[PDB]
């Protein structure tokens, strides 16, 4: 179904072998470097996450609440973490790949 499956067939050379490697590579960086922001993000909502009830305090908590729901919820947000699932599945592809061709070539 996906596009990298028809794009990363099962190996039959060690030059394609080299080419998955190198697509390995340069896609690992992107996804650990887009993963490094979506998990800075959800630390800042553990930071502010780390007493009687109060009318006050219940509306500026509920303020609080709903600024977060807006940037937890965010299209452009749920778009990086979508292409990390993306980029995980990709890579796990091409390093099973690699790893089944390495297993028969010894």
């Amino acid at each position: 179904m996906p596009d990298y499956v028809a794009k990363y067939p099962v190996i039959q050379t060690d030059d394609e072998r080299e080419r998955y490697k190198a697509v390995f590579q340069d896609q690992f960086s992107e996804y650990k470097e887009l993963s490094a922001e979506v998990q800075a993000v959800l630390r800042k909502f553990d930071e502010l996450d780390a007493h009687s009830e109060s009318r006050q305090e219940h509306e500026r908590i509920s303020r609080i609440h709903e600024e977060f729901k807006k940037k937890k919820n965010d299209p452009t947000f749920l778009e990086k973490k979508e292409r990390c699932d993306y980029l995980k599945n990709k890579l796990s592809h091409i390093k099973q790949r690699i790893q089944e061709y390495d297993k028969v070539m010894n």
